[PDB]
């Protein structure tokens, strides 16, 4: 009866896996997932299959007969989807010795729950994870390990993506617990990602600097040129908002505040306060024409005090997110 | 014959049901959906599967049998698309005690409806379930009910969504009729849903204020000043319709009128009377120079009357919203 | 044989439905469908299927018999896709009296196909329906009617839609005719469609008309200013255009001219005039100046004239979309 | 058997077909390719289907025979995707003659490839087809025609595109050529698509015009007002990139250039050109106050020469698209 | 026992492949992949299959004889997701000769990898190819090679896409090792891609160096006009950044520097010089009227040194990326 395990009723089976991985496919920083496809590899004896051959090696076998025999019950623990390839044949593999040990292998493509943190963007390192478990089977009817320790992954060499930049491939074991149904063995393939930090300086941080840098100029020119004055600094507010929400319409529309919005949003406020400050001095002039019918001690303040405070900003911020 | 139930032609048979949850997989405010993935456990007692043991023990079966016995026929009501997993084989278990007491267990992911409201957004709050019902036997035939009472519902530690905050999962229970069918028992799963506040404030309340204090400034530059009052005004007008677009650009489209748009278009009606309001004073003063061949009243009254209602729209609004 | 219907050869099988209405899912105004989740009854009488029972009552069946014997063979036209759900088994009931008295039911999801007409937008209303026909038997072998007349539709009472509103809901009749193949019975559900017409005036036709109000404002400043009346205008051209494509990122891509863009393209026109008519005012007092070496006629005609006309063409426009 | 056709090893079975088209329900442009659904109908005669009954009349049957009896094996030439509709039961027909001539029939969706050319866009017409061919049997084996000439295609009267107009439905047939295995017969469907041209018109064309007649009022505005002359302009190259990057963030994302690219920007250069030309006069008039120390020339000849040059841009344009 | 290969046990098999393009499908530059369409034909001889005619001739049979026998295993290394074609059945051909020679022919569509480069985008050059390999037996056990060398590679004569040009199409052959499993044969079909440089230009460059143009006329108005030399450059710096934000809105969102980013940015810092540019020039003219109470030097150098800087950069640019 192949609807039974090798030695039902009796003591646990050792099974023994094996993993090559071919590619990491995409990652969704929205969903908060990736996308992986590997090979599959499984190793165990069942002496109901041995067979009467001198030769002292092994035999390949179509997967005819995988429907027929009893085999391993491995899944995919916290997956949202995968699937077994099939063209232009099912792409599976058993191998059997005149001792009845089995080589058993698969394809297959798997995509992976990943928690992530975006609080520090872009300054952020986000580490995913690969779980393996048997459903059925409990740690009392079948035991699973790595069958070669830490040499048991093996990763392809042409491995990359488009946003991101992968290391630290290494593999551990732990013991899981559900309170229905017992205990279980699970296995585990760990990764590290990082990003390209300067690609969002570029694009972010240095357009934002540029406009304060230029709110800054109107310092030095005459409180006498009104109508030179007055449009410069609203023309700056519409820069600065347009650069914004340019930045805001391609970001990956998770909602909670990240390390650049600050950045952001405050070189707003500097921008803002640039455009009340000539008021201030437009009116405190046109009074004085009034009072009694050089440059104003205001300008001549703001021209040391507005940079240095941006300075100041940018010494916390960056000893914050360093 | 495995085509009746147990008890087939007498009173109804007992299954009682145990839930836990896995993940909340992604959610949609267009379409008024969520998506969730778990495990669903199944209890009863079948004497015709009872067998000759003294272990008094279970026995775990493959899913080889599931097709051969008799099963209950759950369904999930109001579910878009469901699925049941199968790689690397079938996610299905089977357990069989001496007794005839049977364990059936799968894993599952469905996505479900829920009626949303988004009429106080950014301000609203949400609540979604999950019902489960029996397809084809009613009440007179099968007896649904939760296993443990209270107890019957595990949540996974480490669920999170990146836009939402989940919070208050129980179980309840309700008996439900079609006209051309008959009385069914129904069972239901519940939790709430909230929002990261502080983030669209920042994003939409926040740069709204600020032009409408930018429009106030106005009231302070002299009035002799034609080619510096005028351009100003306009170019604000500019600054807020941009901000608005943007805002328009990125929500999801749902197309009835939210708590945030309110605001947004007193903003605008602000901004705009701010435009009138100089060419009012113009047009005064020029008509004296022609009647005749300081500062202006209008001008020092809307010093005081506009910020004065703008208070007031506040004090309303968060009135009102809360 | 049941792979031939009752009575085979003599005269046609009455066969009655019943429809309950679970929910509408989604609506595509670019492709032109919508998406609908129902249950669907059928009944008929099949001696071959009676049994000996005193019981005068029906007995409920699992869905493997439905391969056995034979069944109707209803399809939806005009649909684009569709299936039946199968989780955690397939939605399907049999129910059979000792008569041979059968009762059978199925839970589908449709995507169907329904003209609209979207040039009164954001003013139209939309009609679209569902029909079921049986495939392969004609109207000499099959008879296809509703079980209980109008009181054959059922509806739920928590269906509803985000852009939408669902009202009308009747059944009705028809007969139809295939050149190659003959005269079948179908059978409809109709219902209509309407919009929020207040969220799209807010929206497209407010903003608009307080532009070209703001364009107005220029035949009252001072004729003198001329660097305040020339980049007025240029600007105001500016957030006009700003307005137009807003709008025209955010429309559902079909492509022929609907009622809104004819007010939009207007107003830009007015906007326009407004500009051009300066320029004589400035051209007419220069010359004046070289020919020698009080408010302009054409600016205090034009502060009656442009508003009036603006009026004539509201009047007109909402005469004619009503 | 039924693995061998009719007259298998002699001369070759005639095969005739006709075909009803449902509808049109999609186009890609970036991809190249239509979706189309249909019913399709087949015709022969085979003597191992003959029955002794004094009818004369044709029986229909159930789609389960179709997997036990010998069936022609069509296919879609050019095809991306296809299936056979299956809800509630499998859309096949089958009817059969007590001669053994046999009627076949199904309903199918099509997705087809179609190479197109939009170096006229918007004044393109496309044209494309569907192909319908025998995959296995050779015209030494199969002979494959339509069953009444040119009466052969019938077509829904409810057909229609939300962006298209289509016209000019016909069919035909080929030879055909493989290297590797023979010579097939093979039908074609063509049809012919259109746009609506004035949308394109009042969307994209018109808003240009117009900006470049705003760019000629500066030539009657007078040379020494600079601060009235110097905003306009670079107001007006604003406006129009603006309006540039509007049409750019909506076209259908084909990388080569089009008709009404070189439209855009040569108004692009008109615009820039007016913007020098101010330069030019500003700057030698100021050299003449120096050299010392009424219309300019340029002024007055520029007034002429920029609409003349417009005129004849379009009128050559639109001898070449027409 | 059509379970094992033919010599099973003794030498290998040779199996010799032929192939037949039928399109390329689409291209995904985020994802990094491709998908075509295509015939896949295999040859061996099986004397199991030896049937007793004198025709000397091949015999067609449909597709359930696959089934059946025995049949090579095939596969798509580097594959991300494939299928077989079934409309209106199988499309699979299988031809056997008396002797026993067989013929296998399928039609199917690939998605496969292709690592690509854009650091040098738009003027990029990317190379792509497919991989066939078989999955289960070993070089010992299966020999693969193209049947005709060079001439087993055909390409269809309508092949094209909207967004690239194809050429260089040919095959080869490698020899690849897996560590657990062992040595196999692998086949290769190679082919290049190419853009469209002319689109990219005239979008792209030819405005932003439209725009450093303008911002060069600032030099040659008087230094006595502020409120016209000042909104110029402030207006200039806000089309820049338009055009900027207009183009990083359609790219394919690859997070690092590419060759295009580069000449963008430098633009954008040529402009905003121009813009420190006058302030040094306002602030001098200033201090020297205080002090005692004609073109500037700096204006006179500017005019000479700016555009000369520029053509340096565009001469070292173009050397660098040709
Ligand atoms: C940097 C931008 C915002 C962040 C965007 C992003 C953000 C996250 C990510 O994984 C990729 C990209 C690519 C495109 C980036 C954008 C291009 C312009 C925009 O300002
Ligand atoms: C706040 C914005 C509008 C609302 C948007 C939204 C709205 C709903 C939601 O669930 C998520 C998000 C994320 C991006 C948000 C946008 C980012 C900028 C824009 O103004
Ligand atoms: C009203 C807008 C155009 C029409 C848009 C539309 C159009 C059709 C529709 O069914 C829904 C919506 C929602 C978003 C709407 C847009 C929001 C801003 C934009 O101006
Ligand atoms: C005309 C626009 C560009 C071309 C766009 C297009 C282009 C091709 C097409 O098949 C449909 C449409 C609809 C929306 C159109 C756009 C609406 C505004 C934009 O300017
Ligand atoms: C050139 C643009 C950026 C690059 C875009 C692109 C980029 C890559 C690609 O394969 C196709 C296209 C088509 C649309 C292009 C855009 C149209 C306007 C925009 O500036
Ligand atoms: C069982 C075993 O050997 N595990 C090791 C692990 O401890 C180590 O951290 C890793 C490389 O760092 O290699 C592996
Ligand atoms: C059957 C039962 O015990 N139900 C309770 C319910 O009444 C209670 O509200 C909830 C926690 O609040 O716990 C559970
Ligand atoms: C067969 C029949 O009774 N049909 C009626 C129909 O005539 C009527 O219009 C509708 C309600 O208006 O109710 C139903
Ligand atoms: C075989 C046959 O009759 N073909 C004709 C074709 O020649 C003609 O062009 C078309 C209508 O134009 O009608 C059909
Ligand atoms: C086995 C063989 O003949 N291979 C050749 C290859 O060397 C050559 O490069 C190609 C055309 O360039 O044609 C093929
Ligand atoms: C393999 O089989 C041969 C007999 O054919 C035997 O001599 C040899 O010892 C075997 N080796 C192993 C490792 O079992
Ligand atoms: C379990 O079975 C043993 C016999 O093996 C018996 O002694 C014991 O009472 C049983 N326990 C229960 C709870 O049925
Ligand atoms: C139902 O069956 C009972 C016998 O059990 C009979 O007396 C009664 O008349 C039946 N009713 C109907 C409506 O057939
Ligand atoms: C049809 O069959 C009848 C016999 O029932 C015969 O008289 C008649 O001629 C037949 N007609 C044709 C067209 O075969
Ligand atoms: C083909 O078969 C014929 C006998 O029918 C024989 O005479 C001829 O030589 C054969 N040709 C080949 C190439 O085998
Ligand atoms: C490679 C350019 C980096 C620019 C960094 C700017 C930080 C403000
Ligand atoms: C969590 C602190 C956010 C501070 C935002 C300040 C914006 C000016
Ligand atoms: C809104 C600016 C007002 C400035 C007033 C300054 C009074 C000292
Ligand atoms: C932020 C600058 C403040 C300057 C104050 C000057 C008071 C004389
Ligand atoms: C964390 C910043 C909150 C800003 C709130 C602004 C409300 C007008
Ligand atoms: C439902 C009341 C909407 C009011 C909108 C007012 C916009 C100025
Ligand atoms: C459009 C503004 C007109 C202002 C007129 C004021 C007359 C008292
Ligand atoms: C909204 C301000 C109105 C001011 C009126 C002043 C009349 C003298
Ligand atoms: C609820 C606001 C309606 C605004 C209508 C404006 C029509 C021009
Ligand atoms: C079908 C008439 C369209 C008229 C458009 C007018 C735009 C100014
Ligand atoms: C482009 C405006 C020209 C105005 C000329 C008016 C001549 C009476
Ligand atoms: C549209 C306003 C025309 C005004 C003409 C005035 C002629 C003296
Ligand atoms: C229906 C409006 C057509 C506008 C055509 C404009 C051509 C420049
Ligand atoms: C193929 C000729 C393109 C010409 C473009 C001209 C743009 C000013
Ligand atoms: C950039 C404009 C320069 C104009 C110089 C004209 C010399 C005749
Ligand atoms: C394009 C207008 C050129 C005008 C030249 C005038 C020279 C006196
Ligand atoms: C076909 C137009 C090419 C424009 C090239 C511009 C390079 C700066
Ligand atoms: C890799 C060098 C990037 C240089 C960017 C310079 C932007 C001004
Ligand atoms: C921000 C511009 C300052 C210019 C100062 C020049 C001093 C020689
Ligand atoms: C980049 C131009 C510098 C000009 C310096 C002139 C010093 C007299
Ligand atoms: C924002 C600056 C205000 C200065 C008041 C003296
Ligand atoms: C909108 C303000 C008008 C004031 C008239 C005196
Ligand atoms: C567009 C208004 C023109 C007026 C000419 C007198
Ligand atoms: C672009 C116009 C230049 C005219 C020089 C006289
Ligand atoms: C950016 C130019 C500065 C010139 C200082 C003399
Ligand atoms: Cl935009």
């Amino acid at each position: 009866d192949f609807s039974m395990r090798p030695g039902f009723g009796g003591p646990a089976i050792p099974v023994g896996v094996d993993v090559q991985v071919e590619s990491l496919d995409s990652i969704s920083e929205v969903d908060m997932d990736f996308t992986m496809t590997l090979y599959l590899r499984h190793y165990w004896k069942d002496e109901r299959l041995s067979f009467p051959s001198t030769n002292n090696l092994s035999m390949t076998f179509d997967g005819r007969l995988v429907k027929k025999i009893w085999v391993p019950d491995m899944f995919f623990v916290h997956s949202k989807r995968s699937f077994i390839h099939d063209t232009t044949t099912d792409n599976v593999m058993l191998r059997v010795q005149p001792d009845g040990k089995v080589l058993y292998s698969l394809r297959v493509t798997v995509t992976a729950m990943c928690n992530m943190d975006f609080s520090r963007f872009p300054l952020d390192t986000q580490t995913c994870s690969l779980e393996i478990e048997s459903y059925a089977y409990t740690e009392d009817d079948l035991m699973l390990y790595w069958k070669k320790g830490n040499d048991s992954l093996k990763t392809d060499e042409r491995i990359s993506l488009s946003q991101f930049l992968i290391q630290e491939f290494h593999t551990t074991t732990k013991l899981a617990f559900y309170s229905s149904t017992g205990w279980y063995n699970r296995l585990y393939i760990n990764f590290t990602l990082r990003r390209h930090i300067f690609f969002f300086l570029l694009q972010t941080y240095f357009p934002a600097t540029l406009m304060v840098m230029l709110s800054w100029v109107s310092f030095w020119i005459d409180r006498r040129a009104v109508p030179a004055r007055v449009p410069l600094g609203i023309t700056t507010v519409l820069t600065m908002s347009t650069i914004i929400t340019g930045v805001n319409a391609s970001m990956p529309r998770v909602s909670y505040i990240k390390a650049v919005d600050i950045y952001l949003w405050v070189s707003f406020v500097f921008v803002f306060l640039s455009v009340l400050e000539y008021a201030a001095v437009n009116y405190l002039t046109t009074v004085q024409e009034r009072k009694e019918q050089d440059t104003h001690a205001i300008d001549k303040y703001s021209r040391i005090i507005f940079p240095a405070a941006y300075i100041l900003f940018n010494l916390i911020y960056w000893s914050i997110f360093s």
